[PDB]
């Protein structure tokens, strides 16, 4: 058997070094292709048959589509030495000058949530991290990649201050996708790839 | 009134940050936008005005359009400490095995570039993904040669260069040819060559234009 399985560009890079190992140890010989795309894309290729499943960052809705948490995350901003938010501890969000702010496209959904909640164009997250760290503004990032930041990057880390928000990951798949098994197997996996206190909600959080 | 440029995804990140501060030194007020593009976009963007100028990795060579040579910059091999090929000093492209190697999708031009030259699971992928995986132990991918400034001690341990001749692109500055802001061009073309290390304005010895 083959399996597609989706997932968005600002989960790929944080979460698939630690599924990897995992798919590959508990699911020895199943051949599976990943492919990034955005939500969108995501939605419309569960339905046109062309991916099996989905990793995104939301509730799918939209019938024939159904979706599974799989564990919360925060939204960290990542602060430039020179800013004056450096030298707080965490962001506040109305100190924050947004003229000096890199933020995702629309359509990400990273974004439209961060936008909800509280220059260049096309930009990747790789980009603004490197901007961030040679003095350059202020950007945000999603909780799961510190643990993959040098201790000096780490410095750069500021969480909100309560409320803190998170987005919900969640496993998406055909409402009547044949392959049930599989599909309850994989949300095993996928929960199992995160630290535990991950897979609930906290105090202090909030969607 | 403000200039719109356009850059490659495969050098914005590792450019961006060494020329953003000396284009605020130099050209105060004036207001720049950038944009991320691959590059068959920039080239029709270019012809259709929605932007002045593009960042690529190629000669324009299409009918309407010039281009300026900013810089040479090599390709570099990343291997995990888990593949046999990290033991080596240099990385062979024919010995690479292809079931752990994270690859852009054609139509990157530093993927096909790269493909072509050197005669040689995961799509869509970032440049971003695949070099965590690879500081994870899982597999292979190529790196620009500007990126390398930006890494830490821990991350140099697993670039791996090739052995002569040593693949090369050229990053150029294109525009249309009937641009008329004649004047902010050169400066630009200035402050983008101060941007990089003298060593790569120039083709060194063992280095062979891909």
């Amino acid at each position: 058997g083959r399996l597609n399985i989706a997932v968005l560009p600002t989960i790929a890079p944080y979460l698939l070094p630690r599924v990897f190992p995992i798919w590959k140890k508990e699911l020895a010989g199943l051949e599976i292709h990943v492919s990034e795309m955005q939500t969108s894309r995501c939605l419309a290729s569960l339905l046109s048959g062309e991916i099996d499943m989905a990793i995104i960052a939301s509730k799918a809705e939209t019938e024939g589509l159904e979706d599974d948490l799989l564990y919360y995350e925060e939204f960290l901003g990542y602060v430039s030495r020179c800013e004056p938010l450096f030298e707080q501890d965490v962001i506040r969000t109305t100190e924050v000058n947004p003229h000096r702010l890199w933020l995702l496209d629309e359509g990400h959904s990273f974004r439209d949530q961060l936008v909800r909640f509280c220059a260049y164009s096309g930009g990747s997250m790789e980009a603004f991290m490197r901007l961030v760290e040679s003095g350059q503004g202020i950007t945000f990032i999603p909780q799961l990649t510190v643990e993959q930041l040098s201790p000096s990057q780490k410095e750069l880390v500021r969480p909100f201050g309560m409320p803190r928000p998170v987005r919900e990951v969640r496993l998406a798949v055909r409402q009547d996708y044949s392959r049930r098994k599989l599909r309850e197997q994989l949300i095993g996996l996928l929960r199992s790839a995160v630290p535990s206190d991950m897979h609930k909600l906290q105090t202090g959080q909030h969607l």
